[PDB]
């Protein structure tokens, strides 16, 4: 019913070697898995998200965002990253995407606490 | 069972007068609406997200992160905002945030498609 | 010959007691020193910038931005912050920035090279 | 003198067609021109700012920033972008950062005041 549930759903890797696994439901749920290639970090961890399921039809991107809390059974790096973007369709579909990896710190060092790039996601390689 | 479960779930008010109503899983999902006091927004809008359920004891804050696509039965601005901080508990409690609202765009409009800014929660006002 | 000129020129505090000291130019130039109160520095800094020296007249703020690089006699983090704002005049004048701070980092380790917060500059405290 | 001072200087072009023209001086200084290929602007623009001229050796990039603010004899905009990044030298060099862009509002709009986005610039095309 979303209308790019099926573009969206699926496996999505970034440019860093990281996997995003996600499922797109039809009222604009997003639920899956991130295994990061770098940092703190093993194995997967949950996220979970939002997205624009009526997006405008004029060739425009569909938002969408998603957030992973960096604890899973394995490691602990007391950390969320949330990622912001677009997925634009067809032959090369990409999630365009710019984040912010906020750390738990005290007081005194939350001007240091968080973390902004970008991440692109294809659906190979 | 989560560390600020019961900290976190609840009402939360920022700076703009928009209304943050959550629930915290022990497992570390958020769940909730968000109501935007400014903007392209009426009414409720689904939120998802995660936080850190197992954070540090040392005086540190509680990372955490969350997603509102700007879709709802009223409205579609076609954008979704995340945002990324940490809970701070006390007297005081606060969760403090920086955001990232991405709007779909054209290929040629992706360079303004972006906006970035910061929220502070309190449980009063 | 700036509008905000003479408003801009002085010293400003921000909320974390570091202290920025800048002269606005006739023509949109920045220059001055910024001394951090926090992180790996110490002393004042050469910082630069530009400002919009013909602003809007209908309330609105004045767009500027400015850059120090953290090398200065006594110490190198091998890091740059950039602000980016506005100066809002009148008796409370506040300038409100974002910031975005690279450090040097091999190709590996640049996806954690950028930290981002935001500072409220004031001419007391 | 400066390491870096001979590789940054000159002309550099990024991924919307945007040129930046640059002098690196001995000292750590940024000056030249900007001339955006999008938004609201025509012709160059003034730019300023920094970058670390002793970087680490040790394979690390070079940390720099540099402002424009979009008023020049054609056009103002009332908005300034703050480039935030690296230099990384070799036979591919290029500048990787990130932005932001604040216009000036009215405090009620200053949510929406500033656009955030990643450039990188290289020698060629």
């Amino acid at each position: 019913m979303g209308r790019d549930e099926a573009g969206i759903t699926g496996t999505w890797y970034n440019q860093l070697g990281s996997t995003f696994i996600v499922t797109a439901g039809a009222d604009g749920a997003l639920t899956g898995t991130y295994e990061s290639a770098v940092g703190n970090a093993e194995s997967r961890y949950v996220l979970t998200g939002r997205y624009d399921s009526a997006p405008a039809t004029d060739g425009s991107g569909t938002a969408l965002g998603w957030t992973v809390a960096w604890k899973n059974n394995y490691r602990n790096a007391h950390s969320a990253t949330t990622w912001s973007g677009q997925y634009v369709g067809g032959a090369e579909a990409r999630i365009n995407t710019q984040w912010l990896l906020t750390s738990g710190t005290t007081e005194a060092n939350a001007w240091k606490s968080t973390l902004v790039g970008h991440d692109t996601f294809t659906k190979v390689k």
